[PDB]
């Protein structure tokens, strides 16, 4: 077993002063900008929104999200009946907004475009910007205007594809887990993610626990297993995971489902994969050994 000292500093959050200070610098860089269509929101996500970050000096996931238009999956009869009509400003017109005010603010040096994010050196950390519309999961037939999930999406040209996400969601029901946990969730995420890290650094599998998979999968976990201590909680949790049927998981979001055949989800293959691996080094710490010509 592992000893719960050990799972203790493991289960340490790193700090977050700098990385709030990057979100603000952000949302301080778009305030300067004078906005044509509507001005953004800007908000965290990721390790360090939802506290579960190990580290303090990692990059800063912020999103950048339009919300006087949105995307979404309604029929052209059911925007008819809500009385909706064409934005005229696009989510390419809007990159290009943000891109030029975040150009304007850092200088050009610092700010470049990636595949799916606009990255920014700040005065801070390194920002990855998610620059995205709000986006509409309306139900089927006549429903009420109200009646609708919200995320947000962006489009990859490279791809000729939207990304849907939903990080609000995945924030909120995260802090719903953790508050019914008596706050042991987001610990225990985070010793299972320090728990990997330490695996990798002596060699196991780069992709041992991709962090949002880990987070998803944990999510998944009944309640009772967070709490007590942090050894009753490694083992309650891993315990309940290898008896479990992984096939319908959601995700913490609450919209997609964590296994699958797109790159987007995780396979149920790697997640035995990270349940053997903390078997074995659970059972493996406090164990001697000796080459087999030795027993």
């Amino acid at each position: 077993p592992v000893p719960e000292s050990q799972l203790e500093r493991w289960s340490h959050q790193g700090a977050t002063t700098t990385a709030k200070k990057t979100h603000e610098s952000i949302r301080a860089a778009l305030d300067r900008y004078k906005w044509p269509k509507g001005k953004p929101e800007v908000y965290l996500q990721g390790s360090y929104k939802n506290s579960t970050n190990i580290r303090g000096d990692s990059d800063v996931d912020v999103v950048v999200q339009l919300n006087s238009v949105f995307m979404n999956n309604l029929t052209a009869e059911q925007k008819r009946r809500f009385g909706f009509v064409k934005s005229d400003y696009t989510w390419n017109d809007f990159y290009s907004d943000v891109e030029r005010a975040l150009t304007d603010y850092y200088g050009a040096s610092k700010v470049r475009r990636g595949r799916k994010t606009l990255k920014v050196e700040t005065t801070y950390l390194p920002a990855d910007v998610v620059v995205c519309i709000q986006y509409r999961k309306y139900p089927p037939n006549r429903k009420s205007e109200d009646d609708y999930i919200e995320g947000m999406t962006f489009y990859v040209p490279s791809e000729d594809r939207w990304v849907v996400n939903y990080p609000k969601l995945h924030y909120e029901n995260g802090a719903a887990k953790n508050q019914q946990t008596n706050e042991w969730y987001k610990p225990t995420i985070r010793m299972f993610k320090n728990a990997r890290t330490y695996l990798i650094e002596q060699g196991a599998p780069q992709d041992l626990a991709p962090s949002y998979f880990l987070e998803c999968l944990l999510y998944n976990v009944p309640d009772s297993k967070f709490g007590g201590t942090f050894k009753d909680t490694f083992c309650s949790v891993i315990n309940w995971l290898k008896r479990a049927d992984l096939s319908k998981f959601r995700c913490q979001n609450g919209q997609d489902d964590l296994f699958g055949e797109f790159p987007e989800q995780w396979s149920e293959e790697k997640a035995r994969r990270f349940l053997r691996y903390m078997d074995d080094l659970w059972t493996g710490w406090g164990q001697g050994s000796h080459h087999h010509h030795h027993h």
